[PDB]
């Protein structure tokens, strides 16, 4: 079966641990040890496929990573401003400027938004990378997010 090699990076406290537990676990973690680094897999079926998803959740496996997630929070302002960082991150680590990236808003089921949707259409536009909002809470987009990656990774391929 097809393996996919997934990275979740982004700004501490956006919800990397929680978007991956889940996705692996279908459960969320109201709080998650912010210094706990692992990788998770979890067998599922994308779009009829059966693949293996290995996933990395960040906090010698970032090299081979095939697609990332590039996560903030729709109500952390900061997050989204540091995103230019973890993009850069990502393109020095593969060496390539073509990588298979997704950029996740979430938190979405949170009402004190301070990023709209047009300013997070707009950077992922600036990369040519989708943007997904999700809620690791609610389960919103969280399925979304990481097959759309796998989908980015199929045509990449
Ligand atoms: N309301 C809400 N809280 C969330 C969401 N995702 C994560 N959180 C919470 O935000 C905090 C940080 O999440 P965590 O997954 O540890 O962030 P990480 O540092 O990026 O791994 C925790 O208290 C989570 O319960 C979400 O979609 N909605
Ligand atoms: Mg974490
Ligand atoms: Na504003």
């Amino acid at each position: 079966m097809t393996e996919y090699k997934l990275v979740v990076v982004g700004a501490c406290g956006v919800g990397k641990s929680a978007l991956t537990i889940q996705l692996i676990q279908n459960h969320f973690v109201d709080e998650y040890d912010p210094t706990i680094e692992d990788s998770y897999r979890k067998q599922v079926v994308i779009d009829g496929e059966t693949c293996l998803l290995d996933i990395l959740d960040t906090a010698q496996y970032m090299r081979t990573g095939e697609g990332f997630l590039c996560v903030f929070a729709i109500n952390n302002t900061k997050s989204f401003e540091d995103i230019h960082h973890y993009r850069e991150q990502i393109k020095r680590v593969k060496d390539s400027e073509d990588v298979p990236m997704v950029l996740v808003g979430n938190k979405c089921d949170l009402p004190s938004r301070t990023v709209d949707t047009k300013q997070a259409q707009d950077l992922a536009r600036s990369y040519g990378i989708p943007f997904i909002e999700t809620s690791a809470k609610t389960r919103q987009g969280v399925d979304d997010a990481f097959y759309t990656l796998v989908r980015e990774i199929r045509k990449h391929k």
